[PDB]
């Protein structure tokens, strides 16, 4: 592989789209690689991590419990509900909802959780509270449309704040991390192509006009050493090719880790 920056450029050339990327030390926030890091990209399903960060903040505050069972009706389901569609009779706990939202990208689960935090406005106020003045959720992907967007730099900083600053309790930090470790959409596939010793936790996203993304923890020696945030937008490429390009940026990181 070429150097990370060289590969990121090759990916834009090959995809005819914009790539946005930041590689950041999880413990300190040291930024190693930053490309279009202040440009806006659609968050897609990656918002579900921030959502559950807000849910955990309510738990910490004593205004929510992960045990609490939510009952919902079939009429409340939205498109793509692989887990939530199975519990019309018995409901799901708030904690189960977050697991389903993060690990399966369950949209009904995310929708039910979003209500509990005051909707898109409420989640955006949560972001402003933790010092993210850029990321915004507006909805329960055209150029010029800033709705439901973040930047690589903002998303990386926010993920670091949620996982490591003392904004969430120790138990809540550990919970948010474990949900990302447990990703079923891409986690196991990623492990299958990762060399031995490499840690992965992640949340993926996909959307219109080629939108595709991942927010992840990666490192050698089985450690969550770095946050890596990669977003793509405005490419006509197949899903398979978008995946391959993101994987190629991963390969360049892996080969050239010591920077
Ligand atoms: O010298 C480093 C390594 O080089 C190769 O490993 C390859 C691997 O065989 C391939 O499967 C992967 O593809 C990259 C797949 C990563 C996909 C997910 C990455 C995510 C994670 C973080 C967010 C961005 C993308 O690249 C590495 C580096 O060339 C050798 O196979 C391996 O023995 C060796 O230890
Ligand atoms: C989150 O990014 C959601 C992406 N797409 C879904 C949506 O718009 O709600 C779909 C239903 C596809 O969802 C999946 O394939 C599950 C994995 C999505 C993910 O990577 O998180 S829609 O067809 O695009």
């Amino acid at each position: 592989s070429p150097q990370p920056l060289e590969q990121i450029k090759l990916s834009e050339s090959q995809l005819s789209g914009r790539v946005g990327m930041i590689e950041m030390d999880l413990a300190s926030g040291r930024t190693l690689t930053a490309w279009r890091a202040d440009e806006r990209f659609p968050m897609m399903s990656t918002f579900k991590v921030v959502l559950c960060g807000a849910v955990l903040a309510r738990v910490d505050a004593g205004d929510e419990q992960l045990e609490r069972k939510i009952h919902y009706r079939q009429q409340d389901l939205v498109d793509y509900s692989p887990v939530s569609e199975k519990h019309l009779a018995d409901g799901m706990t708030v904690g189960e909802l977050c697991a389903a939202a993060i690990t399966m990208s369950d949209n009904s689960a995310a929708n039910l959780l979003l209500a509990t935090v005051g909707g898109p406005a409420g989640l955006t106020a949560f972001l402003r509270q933790i010092g993210d003045n850029v990321t915004r959720l507006d909805s329960w992907a055209l150029p010029g449309d800033a709705r439901d967007t973040t930047t690589p730099a903002s998303m990386a900083a926010t993920l670091r704040k949620l996982l490591t600053s003392q904004r969430l309790s120790a138990r809540s930090q550990r919970q948010l991390l474990q949900w990302m470790v447990d990703d079923r959409v891409a986690g196991p596939l990623i492990r299958s192509v990762l060399p031995a010793g490499w840690f992965i936790a992640d949340k993926t996203g996909a959307g219109e006009r080629g939108a595709r993304g991942i927010v992840a923890l990666l490192g050698p020696n089985n450690k969550a050493e770095r946050i890596v945030v990669i977003y793509l937008r405005d490419t006509p490429a197949s899903m398979a090719e978008r995946n391959q390009q993101i994987a190629g940026i991963g390969a360049a990181l892996i080969e050239h880790w010591q920077r």
